[PDB]
């Protein structure tokens, strides 16, 4: 019984962080086989920030103009090469302790978990969500660039994050392991805020199960609605249109409880409408949205405390 | 910028866990050098749990009665012997990534993270704190007994907990590493429950001041307000008495701020007196007790492991 927000263990991804140093900036790097990835304004000044001209402040760099420590070792930097907003920077040397491993581009919704560092070295580890507006609501300093976002389901770890930057209202702009970014963010200092936010609908539903799965149905009601008035009333609160794909993905969840998705739709609507009334859902006064389907499953018992 | 819920990163534990069955019985061992440290209970059947005499029960094993498995490894139990609610299994082999460690004994309010585990492969990390009355919120199915909490510093694991039970009311009771539990609790299958639980008011003050280093500062107020009537105000709510130690501890967020920790007590009070009028803070509708004043104070600097 219980339900928190878990992240993976770290311990794969902590044998990949490494300390990534050009001039004067130090940032984080993810060193995987003979290859350092990380975020290339590591190769900008704070004027440069303003209208990078990357290719150019590229072709005057040598190797040695990058120092690379992992751990208390020094790598040896043989080659370099820009991928959109990473730079691959070849070492001499291939990570002994490199994971099975892929690059995943994430969607909206999606949850993963973030292994905060400074100076190469691990910090913190907690879960997260992409937002609908393609930021993340994490929690980093200065110096917590390079730092990753990944799952691990199997023994195989999924890099779907690298951090970059820190928007206006403190809230978090990256890309994926390809350096493309998630969202309409560039990696120069532009007006660039996050557009409005809305609640990950499917998400919040998930966990509404998992709630019914603990053992709480406290919400539930003798109603049910259509796809599409509960479209109508969820824009409302500014929640995320429901979709057939998102209906499909809690199949599961809806038969290990025996309650049908636009039924579980129904209590949402009420629950936007009456709010909690002094009673809380799985500890929180708030509709929890940065647990996925998969996530629930992941973690509740697979019977319900009926 | 941003204020999470954060655990210590969970490698150094991970090349710990081993699986440890007793005949049908698997659950989660700690492998730290040449022994392995469970709980106790791996050794009792669904009966024996009723009224176990652990004693008794062990005298009748022997060394390859427990089976140890690291990853896809067999290790050769050469010992066996008790130690409270712990069973300390010798093996033939050293831990080869054992880390530099300690074992302590943690009091109420403060936090570990835990490493859930089964059948000896870690599956998560969170968070917890360890309630005013011994239990702790955590999230724990069965299979993952054995499963440990930590805490680091610099290089090395301070382990504080391992996991035993789970309450009626879907909370969990363990021990220290030495086999100690952590409340009045006892390890057979028998009526047991977690007392009434307060709120730990030194923690929420910790994450008002969190709040207001993140930019939340709109429960801030002119007033200020003596410890005492402090108190007489947060025995009324169920939170735990405010003590000159927690006052003090507090310090280093009360400079770095700019207010005075009383002075945070006093929209405390009006916190627990009006509630929160349609407002958040740090996206949460509650007030969140299970960040320590040491906790804020490293998420908002950076500390490295
Ligand atoms: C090039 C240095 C990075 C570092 N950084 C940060 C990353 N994570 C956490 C941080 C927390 C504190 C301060 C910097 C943070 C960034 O946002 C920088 C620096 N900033 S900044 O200082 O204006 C950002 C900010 C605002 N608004 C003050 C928060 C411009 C910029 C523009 C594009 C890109 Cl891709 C990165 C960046
Ligand atoms: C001997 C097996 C352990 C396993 N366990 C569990 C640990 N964590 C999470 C679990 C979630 C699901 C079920 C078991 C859980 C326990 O609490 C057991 C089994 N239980 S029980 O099934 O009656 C407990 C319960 C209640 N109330 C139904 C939850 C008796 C008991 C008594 C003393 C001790 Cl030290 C341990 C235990
Ligand atoms: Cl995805």
């Amino acid at each position: 019984s219980g339900f928190r927000k878990m992240a993976f263990p770290s311990g794969k991804v902590e044998g990949c962080m490494v300390q990534v140093t050009c001039g004067t900036t130090t940032l984080n790097g993810l060193w995987l086989d003979d290859v350092v990835y990380c975020p290339r304004h590591v190769i900008c000044t704070s004027e440069d920030m303003l209208n990078p001209n990357y290719e150019d402040l590229l072709i005057r760099k040598s190797n040695h103009n990058f120092l690379v420590q992992a751990g208390n070792v020094q790598l040896r930097v043989i080659g370099h090469s820009m991928q959109n907003c990473v730079l691959k920077l070849k070492v001499d040397t291939a990570n002994p302790k490199t994971p099975k491993y892929k690059f995943v581009r994430i969607q909206p919704g999606q949850t993963f978990s973030v292994l905060a560092c400074y100076n190469g070295s691990p910090s913190g580890v907690y879960q997260c969500a992409m937002r609908p507006n393609f930021t993340i609501k994490g929690s980093f300093l200065n110096g917590s660039c390079g730092s990753v976002g990944f799952n691990i389901d199997y023994d195989c770890v999924s890099f779907c994050y690298m951090h970059h930057m820190e928007l206006p209202t403190g809230v978090h702009a990256g890309t994926d392991l390809e350096g493309n970014f998630y969202g309409p963010f560039v990696d120069r200092q532009t007006a660039q805020a996050a557009g409005t936010d809305t609640t990950i609908t499917v998400n919040v539903l998930a966990w509404l199960y998992a709630a019914v799965i603990n053992g709480d149905r406290w919400f539930l009601n003798r109603f049910t609605t259509t796809l599409n008035d509960f479209n109508l009333v969820a824009m409302k609160y500014n929640y995320e249109p429901l979709t057939q794909d998102h209906v499909d993905i809690l199949g599961p969840l809806s038969a290990q409880t025996g309650i049908a998705v636009l039924d579980m739709c129904a209590s949402l609507k009420e629950l936007l409408q009456n709010g909690m009334n002094g009673r809380t859902i799985l500890g929180s006064a708030l509709l929890e949205d940065e647990f996925t389907p998969f996530d629930v499953v992941r973690q509740c018992s697979g019977v319900t405390f009926q």
